[PDB]
């Protein structure tokens, strides 16, 4: 079980060592395209790139590069696109990717400003009456409605392909209290947010892969994706003990480097999966406990 293992690691204080072992074992694949000179201004961080084999290619002839990876969890049968926070020059690419990949959901785990520094472009409209138009990729984006909670906000956006004039609803889930290189305030508030995304249909197989990002797209994004997949695996078999959290993380790291950035984030993942297992194993009421414990109201 995760619990037994969690307490063994906890009792000896081996999280840093456990986490370092994962770093050491992680896949190392080429990122030749991300490192091309022409793509320099398309990367937010020098040391965070998508592998060539799993990168999302934009469907344009000019330059198909974007810092984004497709994480295809074969056994869990769920896919995620993890990407960096868009730069001022890549917002059009970001939405082009959303359109071409047929995504319904965008999960954002960072704030535009964190620790006094700018971490992400303002890539979506904050006012209904001020829609955005990305001239390079011929897309229009409109804020349709906003539901503001205490530590997250849900937005309904309308994305229009100006070329074909067809439109789509995009759901934007914005977690506003998850510090960079940090952990959520609680398993409860994190799980409450995760289940809000799930309940929107954004994670369903009839849609393209959900887009998950923070600033770099590996730490908080990794943490979010890891928990979700572990709970999905457990759900499929109704067998908590069949899930090897570290193996899953390692499987995810075949598709994008550096997923989960700290030992504490790893520790949190265990917590979130362990708490979430109560819901998966038949205690439907625990979801309401999370909502309360999370204090989303206000
Ligand atoms: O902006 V993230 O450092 O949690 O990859």
């Amino acid at each position: 079980e995760m619990e037994k293992e969690f307490e063994q690691i906890d009792k000896s204080g081996s999280w840093a060592a456990i986490y370092q072992d994962i770093r050491h074992e992680a896949s190392d694949f080429p990122c030749r395209v991300a490192k091309l000179p022409k793509n320099k201004n398309r990367n937010r961080y020098r040391d965070v790139s998508p592998f060539d084999h799993s990168r999302i290619k934009l469907h344009q002839e000019d330059n198909d590069y974007i810092n984004a990876s497709l994480i295809k969890m074969e056994e869990a049968q769920r896919s995620y696109i993890l990407t960096q926070g868009p730069l001022p020059n890549t917002c059009g690419h970001f939405w082009e990717m959303v359109w071409e990949q047929k995504s319904r959901g965008v999960v954002m785990l960072n704030r535009v400003m964190e620790k006094g520094s700018l971490k992400c472009a303002q890539y979506w409209p904050q006012k209904e009456e001020k829609e955005m138009i990305f001239e390079d990729t011929n897309l229009k984006l409109t804020l349709i409605s906003e539901d503001i909670k205490s530590y997250y906000t849900v937005r309904q956006l309308e994305l229009e392909n100006l070329t074909t004039q067809e439109t789509r609803e995009i759901l934007h889930f914005h977690y506003t209290t998850w510090p960079d290189f940090g952990v959520p305030e609680s398993p409860a508030s994190f799980l409450n947010f995760l289940f809000k995304v799930r309940e929107s249909g954004s994670l369903s197989p009839e849609h393209g892969p959900v887009v998950v990002h923070c600033s770099a797209g590996i730490g908080r994004s990794g943490t979010f994706c890891l928990a979700d997949t572990c709970l999905l695996l457990m759900d499929k078999r109704k067998d908590p003990s069949s899930v090897d959290i570290k193996k899953v993380l390692l499987e995810m790291r075949k598709f994008r480097m550096g997923l989960i950035q700290t030992a504490d984030q790893l520790r949190f993942s265990y917590l979130a999966v362990i708490e979430g297992a109560k819901f998966i194993m038949g205690d439907s009421s625990v979801q309401d406990q999370w909502k309360e414990l999370s204090h989303e109201d206000l």
